[PDB]
């Protein structure tokens, strides 16, 4: 129920997942991403993140789906213990209403499609920011769905994109 709590134990669910069964996990997702955004042209540039710890993946298969579409992929830096912003390959900073979709990470998540992080809160700060209707969605693995109460200030996902 409690926000720490659930991190700590989704935390440890996920760190026991096959290196197989991940993979595959992933493939299953990633085509889910893949048709998303098929009948979604109007998405040019999008925000992605680096898996770091045991997160689900993006796939090549993905990233060829966004190059021969000619999307542009922007990712997350820190630079403040509370700001985020996101860049481009060639390091160019896009602000907040110049990307159009965003793929967000994360620990766990409700029924109401809340989420939870990993405490500092950088997205909920960050996504306030969107003016122009751009989808929040978030990525996970099935077995991350847990049941906790969203706080004040935590941005709701306009959808969970997940294995299920
Ligand atoms: N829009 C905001 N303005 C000021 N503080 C915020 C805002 N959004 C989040 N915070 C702060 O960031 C922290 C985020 O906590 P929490 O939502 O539990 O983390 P996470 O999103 O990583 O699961 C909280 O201490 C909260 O007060
Ligand atoms: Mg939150």
């Amino acid at each position: 129920m409690d926000k720490n709590a659930l991190r700590k134990q989704i935390l440890q669910k996920r760190m026991a997942l096959s290196t197989i069964e991940k993979s595959h996990l992933d493939q299953k997702i990633n085509q889910k991403l893949v048709a998303f955004l098929t009948p979604k042209p109007c998405i040019k540039t999008i925000a992605l993140y680096e898996p770091i710890k045991n997160e689900v993946t993006f796939v090549d298969f993905f990233f060829e789906f966004l190059k021969i579409n000619q999307i542009r992929a922007v990712y997350p830096k820190v630079i403040s213990d509370t700001e985020i912003i996101f860049i481009d390959q060639e390091t160019n900073t896009f602000e907040p209403n110049q990307i159009d979709c965003f793929l967000i990470p994360l620990v766990g998540f409700n029924k109401d499609n809340y989420r939870l992080g990993f405490g500092k809160g950088y997205y909920d700060r960050y996504l306030m920011q969107l003016t122009r209707q751009q989808p929040k969605i978030g990525i996970a693995y099935s077995f991350q769905k847990g049941d906790f109460l969203a706080d004040p200030w935590d941005v709701q996902l306009d959808l969970i994109i997940n294995d299920e």
